[PDB]
């Protein structure tokens, strides 16, 4: 399908500092990904998929949420 | 680069379908953070980032996301 798949085929594990994020994207698993997926912009201007599972990435994201939340 | 809302919704919703999460921060683009989250019945609603309510149903659905 198109619209209907996952859509990151890899994801960046190298851990990196939540003030790089300026977009999260949170998609949950149902019937067009078996799995959650994240993908984040950053200011370098790419947009990163990121492991959900793994621990650095959620507290990076959380990091981030907590941020924005403040502007 | 302009904002993704022009109002922020406050009607009653059920948390439970809210199948995506999108959080853009301000900048050069829009002045305020803004939160899109992605209902099952295909709606998007913008929610007010400040609102206290709605700082615990982004974080409880992000975790129930990360479960998955």
């Amino acid at each position: 399908a198109k619209e209907c798949r996952c859509q990151c085929i890899k994801t960046y594990s190298k851990p990196f500092h939540p003030k790089f994020i300026k977009e999260l994207r949170v998609i949950e698993s149902g019937p067009c990904c078996a799995n959650t997926e994240i993908i984040v912009k950053l200011s370098d201007g790419r947009e990163l998929c990121l492991d959900p599972k793994e621990n650095w990435v959620q507290r990076v994201v959380e990091k981030f949420l907590k941020r924005a939340e403040n502007s």
